[PDB]
C-alpha cells in the first residue's frame, strides 16, 4: 500500500541517499547541496536498509535489497555498485 524508504547520510553538507522500494524496484534519490537528483542504484527488491561510513573523505554505501526471504547486498565504494558477500543466517 506504501513505498518503503531508507535514508544515509555524511558530512556537513551533507550528501544524502534516499533508497525506495516501489513495485518490486529500488531506485535512489541523491543531494549533495544543490537539489535532488537521481543516482546510479537500481536493483530489485521490495524492502530496503542501507549503512554507510567513510574512510577519509571517501564514501562506502551498502544497500540490503530484500524480496521474499532473499536478500542481497549491493555495495558503493566509488566506482559502480557490486554484488557484496552478505548471505543471511537462513
Ligand atoms: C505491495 C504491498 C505492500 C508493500 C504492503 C502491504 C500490502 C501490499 O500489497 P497491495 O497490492 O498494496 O495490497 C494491499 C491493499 C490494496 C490494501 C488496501 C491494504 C494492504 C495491502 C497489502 C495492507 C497494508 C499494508 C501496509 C500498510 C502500511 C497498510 C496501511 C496496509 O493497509 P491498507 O492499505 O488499508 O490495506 O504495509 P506496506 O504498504 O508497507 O506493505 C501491506
Ligand atoms: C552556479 C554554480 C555553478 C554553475 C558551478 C559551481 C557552483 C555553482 O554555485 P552553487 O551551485 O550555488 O554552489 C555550489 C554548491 C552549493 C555546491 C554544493 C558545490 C559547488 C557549488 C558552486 C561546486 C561545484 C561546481 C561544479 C561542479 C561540476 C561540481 C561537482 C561542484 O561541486 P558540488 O559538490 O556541486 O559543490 O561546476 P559547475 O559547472 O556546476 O559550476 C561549481
Ligand atoms: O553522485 C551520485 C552518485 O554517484 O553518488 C554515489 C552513489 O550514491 C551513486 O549511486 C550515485 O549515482
Ligand atoms: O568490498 C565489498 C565488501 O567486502 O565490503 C564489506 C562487506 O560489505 C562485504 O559483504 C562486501 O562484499
Amino acid at each position: 500500500s506504501s513505498v518503503q524508504t531508507a535514508a544515509t547520510s555524511w558530512g556537513t553538507v551533507p550528501s544524502i541517499r534516499v533508497y525506495t522500494a516501489n513495485n518490486g524496484r529500488i531506485t535512489e534519490r541523491c543531494w549533495d547541496g544543490r537539489g535532488w537528483y537521481t543516482g546510479a542504484f537500481n536493483e530489485p527488491g521490495d524492502n530496503v536498509s542501507v549503512t554507510s561510513w567513510l574512510v577519509g573523505s571517501a564514501i562506502h554505501i551498502r544497500v540490503y535489497a530484500s524480496t521474499g526471504t532473499t536478500t542481497t547486498e549491493w555495495c558503493w565504494d566509488g566506482n559502480g555498485w557490486t554484488r557484496g558477500a552478505y548471505t543471511a543466517t537462513n
